[PDB]
């Protein structure tokens, strides 16, 4: 069901990061009516910037659009559960909800954490496609 | 005693952030022989970038200098105890030691946290000067 079109776009965009050896992650920020306002992909290693995960990129995008650091009436949708750096960045701009498709433990160590709802997206098919994408990425990099 | 000259430089540099309404924070990264390799100040609101705290700025500086994300044989010296976003960024580049002059609770909420030593700098005089700086900043902004 949920976010089928949005997840289609995010999954398709996350592939663009594989060129530059970045983990394929993409995310967007939506308003109360599920309109996408900002879209971003992971570009840390592409631009040699420790901060340029997809989450911080989309946050900075909406900040530039609104000329405001208060993003409290928007929500974030990401393909992969954010890291603690990006999690803290999300809480500092006052976004109260993170929808994620794949949790942080399927490919790594679980994150340890009130003011922020962390919701798993129910869409086994999109989740399966994206997990396939990540598996291919990691095994092709171990090469 | 400790880091008297380095703290003099950091405190003097942190003043440059007050122009652009940024919290006066400055930091550097040193090697095993206490040579400064990278120096940075806080510029979040100056450049509308949620990530541009002084810690992430100095990390990105050293990354550009070394063309490497492995900073495990360097340590970080900051005037103010880092936030959790910057803390996670520091741990992700594998810096194992953070020297801080003023802890996070004197002006805010205490941070809640192994692989990372968090050391308070013993220098009551520099600490007093910097605390004075921060007090003047915050009260002048409440205006
Ligand atoms: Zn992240
Ligand atoms: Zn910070």
């Amino acid at each position: 069901d949920d976010f089928n079109n949005i997840l289609d776009l995010l999954i398709n965009e996350s592939k663009k990061a594989i060129k530059h050896n970045d983990i394929p992650v993409s995310c967007c920020i939506i308003d109360s009516n599920n309109n996408i306002l900002s879209l971003a992909i992971n570009s840390r290693y592409k631009n040699k910037d420790i901060s340029q995960h997809a989450e911080i990129n989309v946050i900075n995008d909406l900040i530039s659009k609104l000329n405001s650091f208060n993003l409290s009436k928007y929500k974030l949708i990401t393909t992969l559960e954010p890291c603690m750096m990006c999690y803290s960045a999300i809480k500092q701009v006052k976004i109260n909800t993170i929808y994620y498709l794949v949790d942080s433990y399927k490919f790594g160590i679980k994150n340890n954490y009130q003011n922020l709802n962390l919701i798993q997206i129910k869409n086994q098919k999109k989740q399966s496609e994206y997990i396939k994408l990540l598996n291919i990425f990691f095994i092709n990099k171990r090469l």
